[PDB]
């Protein structure tokens, strides 16, 4: 059976193919011991990955080997990768095809030793890397529509005309989940709470995924706030009780407005749609207004597909409806799609041999994978 | 029964042998992908031919095989023939015989691959070619006139007396509606408005055949314009706007000077008609001015009739009335009069055998077929 | 005296007639802050124009007013104005002749509104407005031959016959330099840097006019890069070196094969040459063939001038010997012609005085500057 | 005259606009008794500020109404500020103006609940709040360069370039001298000296500023004093000698590695500096290396000036010469801004008036002081 | 067999490695006469040490040689370990390993001549030395938690989790029961009973460990006993009988508020506990509170467990349930740990070797024994 690997910034989400979800989902970390051990019957590691770091984070620093869908440290990227097959899996790498995804717009040398990492540490059969957004489009059921999707490094939009590319009109910005993090972390200190440890980052994570929505009317709602001053309690790890204010609706409203972090020149989410249909073609704009397709795990906020059709129809002209799809599993678009693709009969051809790879080197991954 | 095919520089009309009007009209057009694939449950095919090609035109780069009535590309040719009869008429073309159609004085050339082809790929039984000015006549019921023929590439006139062909006042100009589109996209540049691409011609032929007009007084109609300005709005596919000026009746004036598009001494529609009665003879000139025949799609302007009429009245001596006759379904004249002429009795012996063929060769085209 | 002012979609150039060169050249930017100001002693200004913008860029948001020769900000344009006359020449423009440039089968309203400013605003005497590719020829002292001028903006292809016109064979294609400094920052992300601030572009622009040459042979060029894989670096403001690979010679060739960057119909600069000689007239030809002239600040790319003979060689027939004409100050070329026409003595009736455009109207430049 | 008070967590410095240097510089504490009167002609008090806390602190527990720049106790600091207006300047807060500091990223509360005491206890007619750093290049007569600001209780870099502020590469760690003080007082149980109470906390402070100096290199450092031990005499008040080891030069190296006391992710003085340079924008970086400024008491150790240097200089590039500027009165620098700032005729209109606060409200602080 | 030694301020506790308790306790002081011998017969000696010393108490003036953890003679610690070895335990001291206890924080000078002996006076092959509070989580058979120990001369608190030391967090007072032994002494004066002897001192002991006890409500307590006056009777040596009132719940008090004996600014027992816990992590606190250790001599007061745990639930949040273990045995936590972890197989090569010693010298002991 085949593996389907969907690796981003932040998770890691693994099964085989045929398989309506997958079956292992965790973060994307490393944690190291910062302090001297004390005892002698422990059993005690010296790395942890995965869950294992999350639970134990008090006494760990954490780092993420992707940043910005770039891998920024290869010996940390192969020990995820080895707790992956040997731990949630379970399975011997050398009787299974691989399938992987990457970001477009990628630099070369990130594809090259991910391949080459495959072959020849963990001794792969063959192997294929996919672009996510069109992977997509699979799970849809469809061959036409633009897909915006906004993980937890990366936000870009791909646009498709009857099942054919169109290069010149697909957008990147590097502005994704990871750095609402940290603009809330730092807006919290404007009610006297401070965190600057790794761990600590993520307590503020599960802060976002939980009281932060998208507010239909900002300008209204930052009034209504200033004279209510309504508040939300949080239970901290520790017992202790936070207070959330307009911070809630603050945070998520950089995703349409992305000066507030100091990208004073980014489009932001109606504008990148926007931007990246009217480079198509006149004769296909009509049918990309119709078929608007979210995804990523970024888009789950409360409001956002509602307020997203909202800003459109300003843009586009007066004859247009604009209408956006936001499926409710949209967080695992990517990895069902590409369960559907690697179960096509005439997908068989397009795996990449190991043989071919003896031969023709590290580069053969940039003639096929189109 | 025969097939009666009408194909000319921009559409192509078929149909069958006793009825009033063609049943298959589509433009003569083959489209072929710009980009790459990105799917992999597309049912797209390499080359589009017809109505496909015009509805995909955005993802396609189109071209016609037909230039000035003369074909440049035998290959793309014999795609638009094999669509007709399989997918249009739904035939089997050795049980038919097939008439055809051509402008006059065409290098022979022309005429000699259209036979090769039909005879030994399509394996037609017989097979006949007419003159299209002439097929224009027996549509009107008469044996006497003078035609003026324009379509998509070229303009001709041919005279007739009592059935006797008159074939040294035969004209021909070569400039045609095709002209008259890339014309109307130049000055469309003057109010800020451009379009480059083969799809957005396609756009442009739409506004030249719902808004331009023929001007009964053209210096009149150029001031009245320049104070009151008035202009009317035309929807783009994408939903934008389009505004349109005097740009409504400076496209069909190149028909009467066209001197505009750089021809400086081609005569022109009133010019063709009077050069051409004053070559026959002196005692047939007054039946000719009476009888001044309108066919081809490029005739179809509001007022272009009343505007010709007027023109040739100021050529013509002064105890001459000239009368034009413009048939309201004048765009298919041809087709019909090919209709006509193979439904006669006494046509049954000329058409032109397969087993002549074999023995003279190409050349017993020319022979036959006058 | 008479003042010559050359403005481009990148640059502007401005002298007095009768001088050698223009003695002031500056972008055509205008700078606007993106932060509040801190400090109380400062001199800062609310918009900056010219060198003052490109030097302080680090805190300012650049914009061009003109783009593909066409102003579409005409409060900023006036600011770049009013910056040439004080600031730069240092005169008071009611005492002087002003002759400015524009680039052929523009819309009418960009002419119109650059005399009302000129005249409203500014109370010029007397004005003129030329085209560029004319100005050139002059430059030349001759009065035969091909112009390819290509700026920022635009690119555009004028012959002349013994000082006569041909309106019909003038080409147009809105693709220069500018185009080419986004495709070379789009390649640069194969290599692991990316620029997105307009500030940036500016940096982008400077490796573009000191690295990037042109290939005799391109697909040689590509595959011995592809084994040496030699390098070269580039340093960078802020102290780094960026390593530039084959997108040296990748990025001007978008000039010989647009398809690069999404224009797949455009024909350049070869056939470009190639397709306006061709509709001129069959006694014209051979003289144009002797003399193509290039002009522009896209034209200075190394090995280029010997690259465009090659290639027009191979159109033409055997017994023609193409030759191109390429000065070593071309980027001057508009400019120093202008100071030409503008010393004549049978000039000095052509200026249109500001008396017959208060009876006239807007209009009248239109009927003059021919 | 206008009021300057440079009240930060250590220390209150006060004075008068135009002078050169503050008349009244005490520490910021607060004294109570821990026993019972016992004789009956003693003019004793119940609460002792400043100086007076200092000179009895025998017999008195002392507290810090501050700790990290924020107010922990209000009734304490009310009692502080009423000693500075009528105890040390002696005049009547109704008739000046009043200046105050602080540090950037504080709580909002902290900086409303100052406003409405100063206009409703104090009744000051018109106020301003400023940030310190900024204040300090005020001092040195330059619009360009990155502060590094350290005191008692916070530390924190800002960058301004050309006067603009650049608000997302402000960084703060909250560690400063007074955490110093805590660690020489741990590490000098080692040697068998062990103080605990408030008291003996002031002359930990004391050994500090007299004996604690920067190694030039470190790892050498302690080697060598492993082999010689050589030790220094420090005369308490009492009479005894106490001798000092290693820990001169042990006790500033927090300020370069944090993990000593803990803060295992916390940057220190090099990468703070660095990393806040390269968030600000690649054509601004040279120089803000050009200009780096020392200002605070923590940074008044010796040798400080010259390790920092050579630290930057091994995390800049090669073609980068940083240069960092240490004037010898930069304890100063805050207030001696402050009152050129409030000396400027331009000035005149900042100040925050009484009758603003009654309309607007304690929010007005928020809208002013920018 | 290895030799385990827990050698306190008070008590000396020594015995085999594998037991289940040690084999001989006996305080730990040194014993001299202070008149002249009158008799010739008597095998008096000149030095007492142990129960010897205990029991002739009438006619010895006796010394502690540790004071606060720290020896103050070393000249009598070699007599304590003299008589431990052959008159105690009855073996030669160079065929077995030695394991040693020390509190947290001590000088290192303290380390340093205690392994100096131990190797050259009395030859010990191998040598370690532990930290109590460490030892005492070994006996309890967990791995996370915070301990509490109380002895005859120092409190401190360790916290630990998974097995990983938090250096930070470790406090001590220098506090214990010696000094409630001298408070006891002192308001025993109220009731007119005077000691002064160090033979006395030794009478007051015994009174603290069999009449007082922790008052769960300690007002309510002082109210009752100033009506009621109920008092208890303590026969003393000599036949007399002593009367004790509220002097049996005023005793202890004094560890939940040191500013009895002078230690205003000391914590106390349930401050001591909090704030070591609030310096660790946010994500480790809420463990720490499950798992509170109870350790040493001082821990031995009837109620005070059950006072422990209600303070501390007043200082913690309102969702955390504190839980105080205690252990019946208690007293032999640390000696118990120690027989524990010197039976471990892992532990073989931890032992500090003769030979090193030889080599690196006395600081070999810093580096190892962590
Ligand atoms: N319900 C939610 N609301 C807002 N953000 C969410 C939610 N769930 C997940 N996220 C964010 O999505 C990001 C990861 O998205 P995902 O696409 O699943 O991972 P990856 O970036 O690895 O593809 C994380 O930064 C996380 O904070
Ligand atoms: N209503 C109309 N008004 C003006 N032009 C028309 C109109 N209808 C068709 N045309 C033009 O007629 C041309 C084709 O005419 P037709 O004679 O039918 O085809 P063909 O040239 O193949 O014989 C096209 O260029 C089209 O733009
Ligand atoms: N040496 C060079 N090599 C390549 N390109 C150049 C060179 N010098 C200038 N350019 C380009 O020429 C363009 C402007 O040309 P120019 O004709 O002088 O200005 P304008 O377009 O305003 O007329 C700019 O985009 C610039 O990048
Ligand atoms: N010569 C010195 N060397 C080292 N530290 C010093 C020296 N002088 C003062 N300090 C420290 O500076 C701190 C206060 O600095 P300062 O900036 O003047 O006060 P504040 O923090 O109130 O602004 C105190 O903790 C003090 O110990
Ligand atoms: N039952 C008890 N109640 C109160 N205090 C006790 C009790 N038993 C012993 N102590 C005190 O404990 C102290 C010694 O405790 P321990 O930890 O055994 O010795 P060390 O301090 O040498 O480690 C002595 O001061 C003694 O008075
Ligand atoms: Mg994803
Ligand atoms: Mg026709
Ligand atoms: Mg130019
Ligand atoms: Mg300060
Ligand atoms: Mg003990």
């Amino acid at each position: 059976s085949s593996i389907v690997c969907d690796n981003g910034s932040g998770m890691v989400k693994a099964g085989f193919s045929g398989d309506d979800a997958p079956r292992h989902v965790f973060p994307s970390i490393v944690g190291r011991p910062k302090n001297m051990q004390a005892m002698m019957g422990s059993a005690n590691k010296t790395v942890y990955v995965g869950d294992e770091a999350q639970s134990k984070r008090g006494v760990l620093s954490l780092k993420y080997p992707i940043e910005h869908g770039i891998v920024t440290n290869w010996d940390d990227m192969e020990k995820i990768w080895h707790h992956t097959f040997y731990n949630e899996l379970r399975v011997n790498p050398e009787q299974h095809n691989v399938l992987l995804t990457e970001a477009p717009m990628n630099p070369k040398q990130n594809r090259e030793k991910m391949t080459q990492i495959m072959f020849e540490t963990f001794n792969v059969p063959s192997l294929y890397i996919g672009i996510q957004a069109v992977l997509s489009l699979y799970s849809s059921g469809r061959t036409t529509g633009i897909v915006l999707d906004a993980g937890d490094g990366v936000t870009h939009t791909v646009p498709i005309y009857e099942g054919y590319s169109l290069p010149h009109a697909v957008r990147r910005v590097d502005m994704a989940g990871r750095d609402l993090t940290e603009y809330l972390m730092k807006i919290m200190m404007e009610t006297g709470t401070t965190f600057t440890t790794t761990a600590e980052k993520e307590i503020v994570r599960n802060v976002k995924e939980q009281l932060c929505y998208v507010a239909l009317d900002f300008e209204e709602e930052m009034t209504n706030s200033a004279k209510s001053a309504n508040e939300e309690a949080f239970e901290l790890p520790d017992g202790n009780v936070m207070m959330v204010g307009n911070q809630r609706f603050r945070c998520p409203e950089v995703l349409f407005k992305p000066s507030l972090i100091g990208l004073d020149e980014a489009p932001g989410f109606p504008e990148m749609v926007y931007q990246s249909i009217n480079k198509c073609d006149i004769d296909v704009r009509r049918e990309l207004y119709g078929n608007i397709v979210l995804s990523g795990g970024s888009t789950m906020f409360l409001n956002l597909p509602e307020r997203l059709a909202k800003e459109i129809s300003n843009l586009a002209p007066s004859s247009i409806k604009p209408k956006v799809v936001a499926p409710p599993e949209r967080k695992y678009s990517v990895w069902i799609g590409g369960s559907i693709l690697s179960s096509l009969t005439t997908f068989q051809t397009m795996w990449v041999k190991k043989s071919e790879y003896d031969e023709s080197g590290p580069s053969i991954v940039h003639n096929k994978c189109f």
